[PDB]
């Protein structure tokens, strides 16, 4: 199942945070 990836990476793509 899926719930976090396209948020996920809406930010972990920030390494700032």
């Amino acid at each position: 199942e899926m719930r976090l990836s396209k948020f996920f990476r809406d930010f972990i793509l920030q390494r700032k945070k």
